[PDB]
């Protein structure tokens, strides 16, 4: 749990965000934040800005002034705080970042697709999926040597989740939102990258879990399963994520989307 001792005595281990960059998360998590607050603090960071654009342009905006029109606020912070968090995550030894963040952009995708089906914010869960997976990195830097030990493990048919816990007190999604609680995301955040992997287990359950063990399995999974045999898979995960989503053109909408995210992972360099 989030309280547990040995996830606590990492508090003060963890990765800690630069001034401005913790100022410009605060402006755009901020709802009540201007456009002109948000567009001046990104004027005075051209590279963040830069890669903002970046994402913007993978689907023509030039400017984020530009961008603030042609897609909106609720968006362009979205685009911001994946930016400014990209930014944040160093080289991890084995991780090429463009595969990663493509992953974690494809399971961003497919959870904002999810809250528009569920009736919840679609940013919300965007920005969950952007988060999620950065446990797995933290594990990397700060224990190499148990890491190590866990993907050999794990490549002998071991839980990788279950030998985290076992070495290191903690798992990669307990990890994962300790640090997202750490740079100030909300606590509906923090609970969604806790709970990924047993949804279920959750009280009361967390819909942002439910999409995250949803949209992960969906991207996971998503080769080895028949074009024309989709939207029964889709059910079966719906059930053993537990979050009850409309099905009903789900498919052939997560079809239209898939490689989007990729694509997005590309565009960070």
């Amino acid at each position: 749990g989030m309280h547990s001792a040995a996830l606590l005595q990492k508090v003060d281990e963890l990765p800690r965000l630069p001034k401005a960059i913790a100022e410009l998360l605060d402006v755009v998590n901020n709802e009540d934040s201007t456009v002109k607050a948000v567009s001046e603090k990104l004027s005075h960071d051209p590279v963040l800005s830069a890669r903002v654009l970046r994402l913007a342009n993978s689907a023509e905006v030039g400017t984020i002034d530009d961008a603030v029109v042609r897609l909106g606020m609720q968006t362009l912070r979205t685009l911001v705080i994946a930016s400014a968090v990209v930014g944040a995550v160093p080289k991890v030894e084995g991780f090429d970042l463009a595969d990663f963040w493509g992953n974690t952009f494809e399971v961003a995708i497919i959870c904002q697709e999810l809250a528009k089906r569920l009736g919840t914010l679609p940013e919300e869960a965007f920005t969950c999926g952007i988060l999620h997976s950065i446990g797995e990195l933290l594990i990397v830097n700060g224990d190499p040597a148990v890491a190590a030990t866990i993907s050999a493990a794990v490549a002998d048919g071991a839980d990788r989740n279950l030998m985290e816990k076992e070495l290191l007190g903690y798992d990669n999604a307990e990890i994962g939102a300790l640090l997202a609680q750490s740079w100030k995301f909300t606590p509906h955040l923090v609970k969604g990258i806790q709970f990924q992997n047993h949804p279920k287990s959750a009280e009361p359950y967390s819909k942002l879990a439910g999409m995250l063990a949803m949209a992960k399995q969906i991207a996971a999974d998503w080769d080895k399963i028949p074009d024309d045999e989709r939207t029964s898979w889709l059910a079966q995960i719906n059930i053993l994520a537990g979050i009850k989503v409309d099905l009903g053109g789900l498919a052939e909408k997560l079809a239209k989307m898939h490689g989007q995210g990729m694509e997005m992972g590309k565009q960070l360099a």
